[PDB]
């Protein structure tokens, strides 16, 4: 079974994009990464003691002020995902035998400060949707977790809500930040490379387009790019069944060229998986276009994958630059004609091939937010 690599673990492909900490009209990003390792690792160890649906307790504008932490309301630790993550995945990374439920999925996990009690509270939360989920847990490290956070608060990057377009608010810096940038000069991997740990049987492939009558390697190297194909899209699979069949499947065959995370999962069920640095997302600039994707694509059928398109090189080793705040992120998308903001529907850090720069989706698209207006 030809590898192509090293292990990745699930808790390493699907975890939060990021962590912030709202509270009283301000919001605090974690910024330093073993922080946000220490909470990640941590988590999957408290012990479940009850689930609830407690989503009817808030109308509109009580869930906002909860959600931040508005006034009275406690602060809370805000684990941000890039999807709504169905909670079949959250029950295996934290071995809950919970099985109720079985429908619902989640894009933030969130923390309240101050939870003294035996039972403390934690919460799945689909924003969008004001679905909340209350998990009763015991944590024997939660109380010196949550006191280190509190306690480096003060120093953490500052954040604030802008409102761009007209339908939703953007978590964005109170100022502009300053970010180590790139490097450079990738690895590339052998055409040879792929076909020994993709077909199941590489002596009789042929035919650079390589195939074996009914499986399709294709190699551009001018678009730094593979394929592998062979025709239906799975029936059988749920979200989260799709997500861990994307885990093994990747891990079977050697896939983690870099560190890759989960990043969403289609309309048409294709699942994306994005090379993370310095747990930020890695992207292609628009101009001076790296490539042609820098993601792994994955795409299932019944019985086989049907398609897996991924770069042909990798990444991972070793100047100083400003990304803007916010309100310099906001003017700019409030005269740019290309897209229209209501249209977007997230923006994140993202290192552009690796420069910091904001990255937006709009329409499924990922678009750097440049002054490539």
């Amino acid at each position: 079974h030809k590898i192509e690599k090293t292990t990745q673990k699930l808790s390493e492909t699907v975890r939060p994009r990021d962590m912030f900490i709202h509270d009283d009209g301000a919001h605090y990003k974690v910024d330093d990464n073993a922080l946000y390792e220490e909470i990640w690792s941590d988590l999957p160890h408290w012990d479940v003691k009850g689930i609830k649906d407690i989503s009817d307790q808030y109308d509109k504008a009580g869930f906002k002020s909860w959600f931040y932490g508005i006034g009275g309301s406690e602060a809370k630790l805000d684990l941000q995902f890039s999807d709504t993550i169905p909670i079949d995945i959250f029950q295996t990374l934290f071995k809950w035998s919970n099985q109720s439920f079985e429908y619902s999925s989640f894009d933030h996990i969130l923390i309240p400060f101050n939870e003294t009690k035996a039972n403390k509270k934690i919460y799945l939360v689909s924003y969008s949707k004001q679905l909340i989920l209350e998990v009763t847990v015991e944590s024997a490290n939660y109380r010196n977790i949550m006191n280190d956070l509190k306690n480096r608060q003060s120093n953490m990057p500052a954040f604030s809500l802008f409102s761009i377009g007209s339908k939703k608010e953007f978590l964005l810096p109170n100022k502009p930040l300053t970010m180590d940038k790139k490097e450079f000069v990738t690895e590339s991997i052998k055409t040879n490379t792929f076909k020994q740990a993709l077909f199941s049987d590489p002596s009789i492939v042929r035919e650079n387009v390589l195939t074996d009558g009914i499986s399709r390697l294709d190699v551009n190297l001018s678009q730094r790019q593979v394929q592998f194909q062979q025709l239906v899209q799975s029936t059988s699979y749920q979200t989260g069944e799709l997500i861990k069949k994307s885990q093994k499947y990747l891990e079977d065959t050697g896939s983690w060229t870099d560190h890759y995370q989960f990043f969403n999962i289609n309309d048409s069920q294709q699942l994306s998986f994005y090379i993370f640095m310095d747990q930020i997302p890695v992207i292609n600039s628009t101009a001076k276009p790296f490539g042609a994707t820098s993601a792994i694509t994955v795409q299932w059928a019944n019985d086989d994958i049907l398609s897996y398109k991924r770069p042909n090189y990798s990444l991972g080793t070793n100047s100083e630059t400003e990304l803007m705040g916010g309100s310099e992120v906001k003017m700019l998308l409030s005269k740019q004609t290309a897209y229209d903001t209501d249209k977007i529907d997230q923006i994140f850090l993202a290192y552009q091939l690796l420069e910091p720069v904001w990255a937006m989706k709009v329409n499924g698209k990922i678009v750097p937010i440049t002054k490539d207006l």
